[PDB]
């Protein structure tokens, strides 16, 4: 699959609830789910090597990884973690995360490219799943 593109969000389900069950305070949740925080996602894929930039009005997040090689990022609540992405199937990657410091809920994410070119993202903490869907600009 080729995940490359500039992706715009078209569906978001259970995001604030994920943050809430994770202990994020209401002032921060409000900011995090406001229109000003609507994420635009740029992906550059070169085979198994990925660059993913997520942009909001106030923040840029950039990750660089190759499938099967450990890399650093932050969990959805901003805690540094060691991440590892594997292909679950031809069109879907899954990332396992390990906190660099301390214990905490089991967090993960996935990205899947559909036949008609939609991008499905999931983010999980224990038994709570958030789903976002994007289309290319
Ligand atoms: C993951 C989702 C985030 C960070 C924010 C999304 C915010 C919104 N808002 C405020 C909104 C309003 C109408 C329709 C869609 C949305 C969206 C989910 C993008």
């Amino acid at each position: 699959p080729n995940f490359s593109g500039n992706w715009k969000i078209i569906r978001s389900e259970n995001f604030e609830e994920l943050l809430k069950v994770l202990g994020v305070n209401v002032m921060l949740r409000k900011i995090a789910v406001a229109a000003a925080s609507k994420p635009a996602v740029e992906i550059k894929q070169e085979g198994d090597t990925f660059y993913i930039k997520t942009s909001t009005t106030v923040r840029t997040t950039e990750i660089n990884f190759k499938v099967g090689e450990e890399f650093e990022e932050q969990t959805v609540d901003g805690r540094p973690c060691k991440s590892l992405v594997k292909w679950e199937s031809e069109n879907k990657m899954v990332c396992e995360q390990k906190l660099l410091k301390g214990e905490g809920p089991k967090t993960s994410w996935t990205l899947e490219l559909t036949n008609d070119g939609e991008l499905i993202e999931t983010m999980t903490a224990d038994d709570v799943v958030c789903t976002k869907v994007y289309v290319r600009e």
